[PDB]
């Protein structure tokens, strides 16, 4: 089972400045605790955006796609296409795509299951900004309710299967 798993602002936003243009808590949270244990596969400019403590991201089987032969990237697999990142040699049960925005695309032909986290923060979008997947009519899906965040942003989760 192929996953994507994002959080984008309610106006499509996921990436800006090589970071994200939010905080929220309850997502970084939310998404550990869904793939724990399981193989993330990610665009070589994700995984130059994690944090020092997180990169790799503990506990997961890092994957990261890259057209770079010849790069190193310190506790996780190199790869140089999504189908290779996808055809490991050793199977897992749960494979999350990650981001960000050119792998998502990449990918969603191939997934089953996405997994959203809507985040109500204004964010006219930036020339530069990195934004989220369209999901069409083979896409259908669930929402939670709207939450507030200890930090303040509303927010909500959705999940969305292939029809
Ligand atoms: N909100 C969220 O859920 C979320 C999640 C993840 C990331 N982000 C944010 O999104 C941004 C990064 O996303 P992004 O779209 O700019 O980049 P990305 O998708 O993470 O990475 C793009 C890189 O992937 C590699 N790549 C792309 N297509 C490829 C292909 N067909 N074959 C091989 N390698 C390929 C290339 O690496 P090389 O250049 O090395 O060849 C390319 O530069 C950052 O702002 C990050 O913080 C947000
Ligand atoms: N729902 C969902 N889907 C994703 N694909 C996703 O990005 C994963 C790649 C970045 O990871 C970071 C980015 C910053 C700080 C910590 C982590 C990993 C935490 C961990 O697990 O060790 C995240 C996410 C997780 C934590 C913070 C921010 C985000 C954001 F990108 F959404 F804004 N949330």
């Amino acid at each position: 089972s192929v996953g994507l798993i994002w959080a984008q602002s309610t106006s499509g936003v996921i990436g800006r400045d090589g970071g994200i243009p939010w905080r929220l808590p309850e997502d970084l949270a939310h998404f550990k605790r869904l793939t724990m244990g399981h193989t993330v596969v990610m665009g070589r400019r994700t995984w130059d955006s994690l944090p020092a403590a997180h990169r790799p991201l503990p506990g997961r089987r890092n994957v990261v796609v890259t057209r770079q032969t010849g790069l190193v990237a310190h506790g996780a697999q190199v790869v140089g296409s999504l189908e290779q990142a996808l055809s490991p040699a050793e199977p897992d049960a749960a494979t999350w795509v990650i981001g960000g925005a050119q792998i998502y695309a990449l990918a969603l032909p191939l997934a089953n299951r996405c997994e959203v986290t809507e985040v109500d923060v204004d964010l006219p979008p930036e020339d530069e900004d990195a934004l989220a997947p369209v999901l069409d009519q083979t896409w259908a899906g669930t929402s939670g309710e709207w939450l507030v965040s200890r930090s303040g942003l509303r927010y909500r989760m959705h999940s969305y299967r292939r029809l």
